[PDB]
Formats: C-alpha cells, sequence, structure tokens
C-alpha cells in the first residue's frame, strides 16, 4: 500500500549506507546552491528565484553542519598527490584526530574523482585493527576532509631511515602487512599500492594500513579490469597500464615481497635513477633482482622475498594466504598469527602527550576553480561524501 | 558541543513547514536529475557521472512515491487559467478526491511560477470548514498536483444559473463568504479574487472557498504593496485596477468590494459593471459613482440596496474598514434561520441530490498538448517547483 511505500522509503534514508540518505540530500542541495551562485548564472530568473529561497537557510545548514572552523589545527604531519594530513583538535570535544585534506580542485583537473568512495568505506566501515578508523568525512567548497584517528607512531618511511631494521623485526612487520592485506582482501579489495608511505604505527606500535586511494572493487573471478611511482608495483599491474589487462589480490603479495627486500637491504630490489630505469628493471625481474654480497640475509628470508618477486601463475599467495603464513621465514618464538597484535612490537614509540608528532618530519610550502559564465557543476562529483558515525 | 546543533538541524528536517524537510530535498534531488538527463549535457563529465549514479536510485524512489497512475480519472469538473480538475478515486483506497493539475510550462511560460505556494499553504494548514482541505501535494515532469476534497455541490456560478435566487437565499451565501473571507484575513491573507467560480458547495450545500492563486500575504498593518492588477475584470476593485499605474497600498478592503459585485449579481442576475469589452468594464469600474445602478424591473429590497452601495464605494468610505463586525450588523443579515456562530451548522438553501461518490450532475462537462523544449545548456525548469510535494 502507500502506508508500505513510505515505510520503505523511509528505510532507505535513514540508512546511513544509502545514497539518498538525508546528509546526501543535503549536500545535494548545497552542492547546488556552491554551483548555481554566480552573477552570469543568476541572469536566468529559474536560477535567481530558487536562490532567492534558498540562500538564507543554506547559510544556517552550513553553520549547524560539522566544518572545518571546529578543528584546531596543530601540525601538517603528511602530504600528498590530492592533499595534505593535518595533526587536529576538534574544539567542542578537545579529542585529537588525524584529518586528510584532498582538493576538490585537484581531483576535478587531474581528473580521479571516484577513488575516494571506497576509501571513505573501508575506513568507515571496516570495522578491523589493520585499518585506520574514519570518523566523519565531510566538505566545503574547495575540500574533501576525512577525520582519521591519528597513528601518533609515525609510518614506515621514517622507521626505516631511522633504524637498521634485522630479521626478528622483519618478520614482525611483514606479518602485521599479510593479516592488513588479508583483511582487505576479504572485504573483496585489492589494495593495488602497498608501501611503506601507506603503513602507519599505533600507540603501541602495531601496523594500520591508511591510504587507499589505489584500492578497487574485485569480480567473481577476483579480477580487476581498469598510476603511480612503480617501484613496488608488479609486472602484471605494469603491463595491464597499457590497454587493458586483468589481475588480481596477487599483485598486493609482490608489494609486500619488494617491502621484505627493503628492510633487510637497505634499497627497494628494484631501485634506478629514473621511472623508465625501475619499470624496465620491475620487467625483467628474472634477471635483475639480485642481493648484494654485504647484506647479510637469511636462506629463509631470501627464499621468501624471491617467493613474492615473481610471474603472476606461480607466485606465492595464489593458492591463498595460508602458505604466506606457514612458510618457515615466520618462524619465531615471540608471537603467533593469532595473536600477533596482541603481542610487543619491536618499536614501541615514547610520546608525551596526545599531540605528539615528533615521529613526523616537518612539512614545508592556492589556485581554485574559474568564476564559470556556464553550469559547469564541479560539486556534483561530491555529493554523498559527508558521513557522520 | 556538536550536540546542540545536530539537534537543532534535525528539527528543520522533521517538520514539514520547514523548506529543508525530507519531501524537499527529494524534489531538489529529482529536479537535479530532470534537469540534467539531456543528450547534450551529458557531454559534460560532471554531469554525465552524478546520472550514472543517482538514476537507478532516483528511478526506484520515483514508483515509491505518490503518483498520478496511482488514481483513477473518473470526468474532468474543472478548467482554469494554468490547468484542469478532475474527478478522481485513489485505487488502493477507493477514495473520492478532486486533483488539480497545474503545468509547469504554462507557469514558466506566462511567468507567476509563486502563486501556488501560498495556495498549498492554506489548503494544507488552514483547518477551517471555509476552505477546501489539500491532503497530498506532489508532482512530476509536467504538472504540479493538488489532492484535495470534492466538492459535489459545485460552484455558485451553477447555482445562479440554475435556480433564480431570492434574497433569503443571497443574506445565507453572502454571510457564508464573509465568515469564509474572514478566516482567510484572519491567517493574514487577502484573497483579492472573490467570486461565485471560487465559492464551492459542499455534500450539504454550505460554501467553501477553493481557488487561492491571486492570495498575497499582508503586512504588520494590514496594507499590501502591489505593482500589478489581479484578479477577474468584472469583480476587480477600482483599487486595484488603479494599482496597474504605479505604486499600491491597499489592505484587506478590495474583498468587500467583491462580495458587494458578488450580491448585485445574485439579486440582479447580472454582474454591476457588465461590458462587451474588457476595456469597457474598467471604464465602468473606475466610474462607479455614476455608472452603478439597477434596472427598474427588479424586487431589490432597500436593505438589500442599503448593503451593495456600502460595499461598491471607495476604501475611505466602504463597509469594512472598523473589521467585519460592521458587515455582520447589517439588517440584511438579520433574519430567524441562522446565527453568526451556528450558520454552517443550519439548512443550507440547495441540498444537492446525490445519488453516489462519484456523483459529478453538478459540473458541466468539458471538451477541448505541449511542453518544455529540449535545451542545449542548464536551464532549469524544475527548479520553481522545488518543495512542492506534501503529505498530510
Ligand atoms: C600517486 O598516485 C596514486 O596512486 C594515488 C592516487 C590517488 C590518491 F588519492 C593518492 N593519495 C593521495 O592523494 C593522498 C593525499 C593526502 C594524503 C595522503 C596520505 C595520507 C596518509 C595518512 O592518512 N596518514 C595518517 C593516518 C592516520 N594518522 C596519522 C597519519 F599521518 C598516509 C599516507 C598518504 C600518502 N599515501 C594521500 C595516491
Ligand atoms: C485569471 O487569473 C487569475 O486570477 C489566476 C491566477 C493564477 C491561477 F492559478 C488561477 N487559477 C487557475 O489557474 C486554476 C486552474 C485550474 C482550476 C482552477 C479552479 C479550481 C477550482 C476548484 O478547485 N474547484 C473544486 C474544489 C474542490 N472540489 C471540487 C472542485 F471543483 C475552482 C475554480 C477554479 C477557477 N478559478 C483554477 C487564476
Amino acid at each position: 500500500a502507500g502506508a508500505s511505500r513510505q515505510r520503505k522509503l523511509e528505510a532507505l534514508i535513514r540508512d546511513p549506507r544509502s545514497p539518498i540518505n538525508v546528509e546526501s540530500l543535503l549536500d545535494g542541495l548545497n552542492s547546488l546552491v556552491l554551483d548555481l551562485d554566480f552573477p552570469a548564472l543568476r541572469k536566468n530568473k529559474n536560477i535567481d528565484n530558487f536562490l532567492n529561497r534558498y540562500e538564507k537557510i543554506v547559510k544556517k545548514i552550513r553553520g549547524l553542519q560539522m566544518k572545518a572552523e571546529d578543528y584546531d589545527v596543530v601540525k601538517v604531519i603528511g602530504r600528498g598527490a590530492f592533499g595534505e594530513v593535518q595533526l587536529v583538535r576538534h574544539k567542542a570535544s578537545q579529542k585529537v584526530y588525524a584529518m586528510k585534506l584532498l582538493s576538490k580542485f585537484e581531483m576535478i583537473k587531474r581528473s580521479d574523482s571516484a577513488f575516494f568512495w571506497e576509501e571513505r568505506d573501508i575506513m568507515a566501515f571496516a570495522n578491523s585493527p589493520w585499518v585506520v578508523q574514519l570518523f566523519y568525512a565531510f566538505q566545503d567548497d574547495r575540500y574533501l576532509y576525512m577525520v582519521m584517528e591519528y597513528m601518533p607512531g609515525g609510518d614506515l618511511v621514517n622507521l626505516m631511515s631511522n633504524y637498521d631494521v634485522p630479521e626478528k623485526w622483519a618478520k614482525f612487520y611483514t606479518a602485521e602487512v599479510v593479516l592488513a592485506l588479508d583483511a582487505i582482501h576479504s572485504m573483496g579489495l585489492i589494495h593495488r599500492d602497498v608501501k611503506p608511505d601507506n603503513m602507519l604505527l599505533d600507540k603501541h606500535g602495531h601496523l594500520k594500513l591508511a591510504d587507499f586511494g589505489t584500492c578497487m572493487k574485485m569480480d567473481e573471478t577476483g579480477m580487476v579490469h581498469c598510476v603511480g611511482t612503480p617501484d613496488y608495483i608488479s609486472p602484471e599491474v605494469l603491463k595491464s597500464q597499457g590497454g587493458d589487462g586483468f589481475y588480481g589480490r596477487e599483485c598486493d603479495w609482490w608489494s609486500v615481497g619488494v617491502f621484505l627486500y627493503e628492510m633487510l637491504v637497505g634499497d627497494t630490489p628494484f631501485y634506478a635513477d629514473s621511472l623508465v630505469g625501475t619499470y624496465s628493471k620491475i620487467m625483467d625481474h628474472k634477471n635483475s633482482l639480485c642481493f648484494p654480497e654485504d647484506a647479510e640475509i637469511s636462506k629463509h628470508a631470501k627464499n621468501l622475498i624471491c617467493a613474492f618477486l615473481t610471474d603472476r601463475e606461480v607466485r606465492l599467495g595464489r593458492n591463498g594466504v595460508e602458505e604466506i603464513r606457514q612458510h618457515p621465514f615466520f618462524k619465531n618464538d615471540q608471537w603467533h598469527w593469532d595473536n600477533i597484535r596482541e603481542t610487543a612490537a619491536p618499536v614501541v614509540p615514547e610520546l608525551s602527550s596526545d599531540i605528539d608528532s615528533s615521529n613526523f618530519d616537518d612539512i614545508e610550502d592556492v589556485e581554485t576553480f574559474p568564476i564559470p559564465k556556464a553550469f559547469v557543476g564541479n560539486q556534483l562529483p561530491f555529493i554523498g561524501f559527508t558521513y557522520y558515525r
């Protein structure tokens, strides 16, 4: 009946995962207002009269909703392709978060614009201690904001540059990465850009993955038809960039092997001065993968590294994560796969307060959209991005 | 804290009086989809990706929401400037309604496009038995719809044309118009288009006002500021005629001129300033001091004649400056069938003979489409109708 219909649609609006939830529909009207309030378009009677009604309530609404002015910015802890990351303190609650800003301009211009949906879903609804939790997602006219839990231990790029990593440490950080990727794979997602920059460390020095712009949802077969600095990117993913090309979750396990090599060796296995150099070496990995004479690595460590860095058809982890996690290398008298994250981490950070950012390096140093004549609708891609947990 | 804000905003979305209630925000999404889904606009990647996402969910919502296909059209019972009015039966409930279609194309074309807000607000939130009530307001691509209560008795244009009205009946219906107009004034609204076309009679033959397109919201004093003259030529007050030519300040008195014109029509059988051209009618209305006169062959009583000349005078001396009180205590109204407090619970003059719930014998038959052009740029023809949807 009509009563049954209104019950059904009210379910579609209260659903926080729905595209027509109240935050999306409020995003829709706010995106419509921002996209229309220009003097050139206001010559149109339909557009000017529409703004006359809603201009008042839209300014009110935007005041009540969560915004950047609510958060005191303590420091900038990272920079990235489409923006930056800030250490922030929410003023009303005094709680410390890490807030990621992604530029709407840069996303629209350089033309990626769909990566942030999966990132937002994964961080909100992953519900895994291997993935950084998102608390709030919101936006203004220039930026998207993602308010995440603050990983105060820094990343593994910092850990490797400040410590010469022994093999017992390498077992730990590799095992945690394996578990973290298994978490993502189990959500039906291929990471396809795993690397120490995206591997953060929590309060107790335990790993959580932190960037998911590259993530993509798998098929029934498990494959994913569809960019970057190629250091950690597998051969098949590299070949795939040339036109079409299928690949699966094994591409992430290549990256793990690259990551294992780096920790024990100190350089990436396919390092070169140019991108074409690195690309070229990654394709000729059968001949170009080699260990230095003066880099004391064990038989099992070398065996695992060689297991991962091979063709996809015989790589470690086609048959499953099992054979990876029962490789001899991981045998130890400290932790087990079922209890690793509650055991003592190799490196616990010594921090003084809730805003201690000492394990992050310092960051040093504008343009936005042009005023349009016609309707371009730049805000339309960002409708339904707002999320309040 | 943030808790105080998210409760304040939640107050705004749940309220059906609010412009940002959920019904309106759905219209915001729906209108955007309609206004972008065209081949040339999909050449924009921003537009085409947005419509690739939402079109499916927007298609499911459109089927769930109330629509015209829910109703059986029994017979078309009226026509007006911006659309028609149909007699409908809701399929799921079998309940009879009169629903008014209003063409979005013609409203944008002839440019008015905001009269319907106060029409909707009155019917939705009047709660007076002098005003036809709106159960459901909705829309689609072409029409705004308003599902009202069916008034099977017909309008007063039909009553005066069928029956030859005596003054005992005219006391009654004029009284009901005054109480109806007083109600509308008591909501801060000048009707400024009172006439027998817009007076409908219910199951029992008691009046209800039933078109509010010309209606406008008053000031803190009671006056209104309007540049354009409005209303049907025959019943337009000289002050509203004179408002066309520049600055026009005037209060609720303009309605009583029309009640004046209305009473003259009932007893005399023709409208007081009739002319074969509209140009002549405006010339007669402006010269009402000399032009207003009765035929000799006419049996209108002195108290009847005293009331009409009381109404059809300049606003400075018109019966209505000192409120509704002075209208009610005129000797024409004084009788022993009804009091003012109980008039609508007394025996009406013309109780209709109604066989069935779809009896449209009081209304007459009707006899005899164009649409928007496919735009190249963003034009936004659905933006004036965002927030029109309403469910009781
Ligand atoms: C190169 O082409 C690509 O593959 C590609 C394509 C699309 C993309 F969106 C991106 N990534 C970004 O644009 C991007 C923008 C801004 C910040 C980051 C970023 C954030 C974090 C973080 O949240 N840390 C963090 C988390 C919690 N507590 C403290 C923290 F410090 C970590 C690392 C990074 C760099 N990965 C990434 C990359
Ligand atoms: C001349 O310019 C204006 O003053 C002006 C400006 C803007 C406007 F929107 C309009 N009105 C319309 O366009 C319009 C369109 C379609 C139907 C009507 C209309 C409807 C009714 C009705 O609801 N009856 C009714 C009610 C309940 N149960 C059964 C009924 F039968 C009565 C009378 C009428 C004519 N007034 C009016 C007029």
